């Protein structure tokens, strides 16, 4: 038993990561089959970060401009071209260490793992959720963007963030493999703001199902709701309502524990209206909303 | 910017996981150079598991009775021994994937990457701290005895913890690559407790510069204290003291801050008296001790 916040084993991930430098300009890039992925930021010059012309840039540049190092090895720069917000270099050897991979965009609420890279070598991993705002809160420094975020089905790499910026507040933005940013955000340094954030409803209900599958059970009352009722007391703590799709993903969870979705909506009504009398569930002293469903039949059946 | 609890990327780890059978018990087993390394209850029968005869039950054994699976390959045993509480299985085929390694005995407070493996596939990687009790809470089913603990330093893996059980808080408990138990335990089903446990002091302090290094500095006093002083209020919360080896290695974290070590600790001080003002601090509502100041200088400088 136990729960934690748990990423995906990296290994698959770490044997693509690679570095991609232009001029002055390093950071990483994704090494699959015959292309690397990188953000298309890594051709801005010095003093056009402001409003970049991505376009005029991008054609300036041969493929002798993009260097692309995988340990001690140069792979050979063989076409430079742009999709949205990536670039992709074309080299002459393929990634022996490729696996299946698809490309996906999530939803707000969805959960990936970080690989956080520096130079090229993986640093770190990390759970993130897409915030309802298309922000994450990680953890990224300089040199981290091109860093990816993705999940693990069978042996399938599902690849679904690359790492582009980090807004005034602290949060994260990015896209999708596409070059696509999550979010009404763009990859230059004009003034950009996180939008008013909410708590993932869903989410949270998941991980109150964690916490009785694991013997956290102060909190469960035995008290009638509805859907209108619930969604009533969601809007006034600023959780997105509760859609009948919503309900039935937690079908595996109250399936298992006994609980009808709609009694532990009551439970989780009480915890918003009383608070959690300085008590923590699953050693937390607030009601987290950053594991899935999935991420809970994940973790509480192996 | 930004904190997140973070582990190690796991792959040169998971290139040395292994399944381990014997009879009807299967588990994970950890294959450097020539030796697979696993926890020796695999050998325990059914009933035999109150208080198991290791010495008489693995003399009982052939190299036949363990078989060694690495994906669809089965490495070939020539050789069963015991050093405390791991086998050891000797096998004609060195791991061609083995990574510069040592073992380590680490103390309470000190963190390691979990990789949690079921029939010798690592399923999920997380963040774990030895408790002053001499357990950890990670997550942990059937199946997951053998996942190892360890730290990554350059390119060389310090393996510093074998998952063996769970004690009835929801707790885990397990020994070094040596065999040797952290804490009082024992691998018999025998009646065991978790200790009372405290909170790491020094580890609080480094999550509060953490803290001070992201913006997050509303918590901030400017009211002065003594090592004495404050190990009186310690104390009264169940916190470990504060020793002069503590306040020396947030050296690091006071010199990047400016802020003296026992300034912190007058601000850690009216935190403990007055609480959090129903605030949080890097999104947590309670103080978390589960980052030593090495994990904060590692992610606040990449
Ligand atoms: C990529 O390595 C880099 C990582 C950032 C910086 C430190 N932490 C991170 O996550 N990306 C950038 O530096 C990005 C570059 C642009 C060409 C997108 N700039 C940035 O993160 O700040 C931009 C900003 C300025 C003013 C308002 C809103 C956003
Ligand atoms: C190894 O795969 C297995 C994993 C445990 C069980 C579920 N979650 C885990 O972490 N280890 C055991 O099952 C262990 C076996 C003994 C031979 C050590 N037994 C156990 O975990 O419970 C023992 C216990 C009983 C009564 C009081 C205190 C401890
Ligand atoms: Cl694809
Ligand atoms: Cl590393
Ligand atoms: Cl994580
Ligand atoms: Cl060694
Ligand atoms: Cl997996
Ligand atoms: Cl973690
Ligand atoms: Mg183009
Ligand atoms: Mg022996």
């Amino acid at each position: 038993s136990g729960f934690r916040k748990m990423a995906f084993p990296s290994g698959k991930v770490e044997g693509c990561m690679v570095q991609v430098t232009c001029g002055t300009t390093t950071l990483n890039g994704l090494w699959l089959d015959d292309v690397v992925y990188c953000p298309r930021h890594v051709i801005c010059t010095s003093e056009d970060m402001l409003n970049p012309n991505y376009e005029d840039l991008l054609i300036r540049k041969s493929n002798h401009n993009f260097l692309v190092q995988a340990g001690n090895v140069q792979l050979r720069v063989i076409g430079h071209s742009m999709q949205n917000c990536v670039l992709k270099l074309k080299v002459d050897t393929a990634n022996p260490k490729t696996p299946k991979y698809k490309f996906v965009r999530i939803q707000p609420g969805q959960t990936f793992s970080v690989l956080a890279c520096y130079n090229g070598s993986p640093s770190g991993v990390y759970q993130c959720a897409m915030r309802p705002n298309f922000t994450i809160k990680g953890s990224f420094l300089n040199g981290s963007c091109g860093s990816v975020g993705f999940n693990i089905d069978y042996d399938c790499v599902s690849f679904c963030y690359m790492h582009h910026m980090e807004l005034p507040t602290g949060v994260h933005a990015g896209t999708d493999l596409e070059g696509n940013f999550y979010g009404p955000f763009v990859d230059r340094q004009t003034a950009q703001a996180a939008g008013t954030d909410t708590t993932i409803t869903v989410n949270v209900l998941a991980w109150l199902y964690a916490a009785v599958i694991n013997g956290d059970r102060w909190f469960l009352n035995r008290f009638t709701t509805t859907l209108n009722d619930f969604n009533l007391v969601a809007m006034k703590y600023n959780y997105e309502p509760l859609t009948q799709d919503h309900v039935d993903i937690l079908g595996p969870l109250s399936a298992q524990t006994g609980i009808a979705v709609l009694d532990m909506c009551a439970s989780l009504k009480e915890l918003l209206q009383n608070g959690m009398n300085g008590r923590t569930i699953l050693g937390s002293a607030l009601l987290e909303d950053e594991f899935t469903p999935f991420d809970v039949v994940r973790q509480c059946s192996g």
